[PDB]
């Protein structure tokens, strides 16, 4: 009876140890089984795997607890699809471009291009150690196990469609947002005003104008009655804010904004990039870059800085 010594891992920290029969699968001794992404369930194991670490699914209340620690989630087949995502994501490749880390394109990948790019430029701190950890890689250029991550907690396969705003809100829900908070104000001159107070995720959101001043001033929006009531920001406090709208020609202006995304084709198939307001507006497409002074295009979700904000408008 011919064995090896294997070290289990759901976080890649807390190692177990194990005495493994040469005999048979990892599949046979430990249910599903990976060695850095890759699915060696129905392998045996080799001389060469003594001492090295592979990835199981919580299947004891050991790893139960491990695993919920590091990502804050108790989905059973969240390990699984994390793996499966970094064995292709770790063939990937990260180019700087304009001093920040990129994707260069592959699998239908444009919309985490735009998200890993646009995290670089806000302020925000996430609250699972698996996303503070491999964001932290990211940024140094690493990024692999980070989008895996993404792919992971948005319940997305490698090469599947995504979209931008959809992935901001799942990566927000795993933020640290509670230090935001954004009053409203509803007016109908039939019913009259409604306030209303958003925290957290909703706080930094708002889907039906790209135009922040705009929605100071105020934004129409349909109301029971039939009349159109008028929705206008009252309060907000924020180091961020994303504006968001169905994409459509717009104009990006120098200096008006922090950074946006563009979408080009329809919803059955399309195409993201990246524009960042700098010392002039450089438009990121994975890999690639280009400069204007001006911009128009079909954007989807622009993002601009705060920090306290108070309305003039006396109601
Ligand atoms: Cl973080
Ligand atoms: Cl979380
Ligand atoms: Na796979
Ligand atoms: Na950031
Ligand atoms: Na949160
Ligand atoms: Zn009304």
């Amino acid at each position: 009876v011919r064995t090896i010594k294997v070290f289990t891992t759901v976080d890649n920290i807390n190692l177990h140890t194990q005495v493994v029969d040469m005999s048979m699968t990892y599949g046979q001794q430990f249910g599903p089984t990976y060695l850095d992404g890759a699915d060696v369930t129905k392998i045996k194991p080799h001389n060469s795997h003594e001492g090295k670490t592979f990835y199981v699914l919580p299947n004891d209340d050991t790893l139960r607890v491990e695993a919920f620690e590091y990502y804050h989630t108790t989905d059973p087949s969240f390990l699984g699809r994390y793996m499966s995502a970094l064995n292709h994501t770790k063939k990937w490749k990260y180019p700087q471009v304009n001093g920040l880390t990129s994707i260069k394109w592959a699998d239908n990948n444009s919309y985490l291009a735009t998200a890993l790019l646009t995290l670089q430029q806000i302020e925000l701190k996430f609250n699972p150690p698996a996303l503070q950890d491999a964001y932290y890689r990211a940024r140094a250029g690493e990024a692999a196990n980070f989008c895996a991550l993404i792919l992971a907690y948005c319940n997305k396969t490698v090469g599947e469609l995504g979209d931008v705003r959809e992935t901001m809100s799942y990566l927000f829900q795993h933020a640290n947002l509670d230090s935001c908070k954004r009053v409203l104000n509803v007016v109908c001159d039939t019913c009259g005003q409604q306030q209303t107070t958003l925290k957290g995720v909703e706080a930094v959101m708002y889907m039906g104008t790209l135009s922040y001043e705009q929605f100071k001033k105020g934004v129409q929006i349909p109301c029971t009655c039939g009349r159109q009531a008028t929705k206008y920001l009252v309060q907000q406090e924020s180091p961020f804010v994303m504006m968001s709208a169905p994409p459509a020609q717009y104009e990006l202006k120098h200096g008006t904004f922090t950074c946006a995304s563009e979408y080009t084709g329809n919803y059955q198939c399309g195409h993201y990039k990246h524009i960042t307001s700098k010392e002039t507006l450089y438009c990121i497409d994975g890999a690639l870059l280009t400069k204007s002074s001006e911009y128009k295009g079909p954007i989807t979700d622009v993002f601009y800085k705060e920090n306290s904000y108070t309305t003039t408008i006396k109601p």
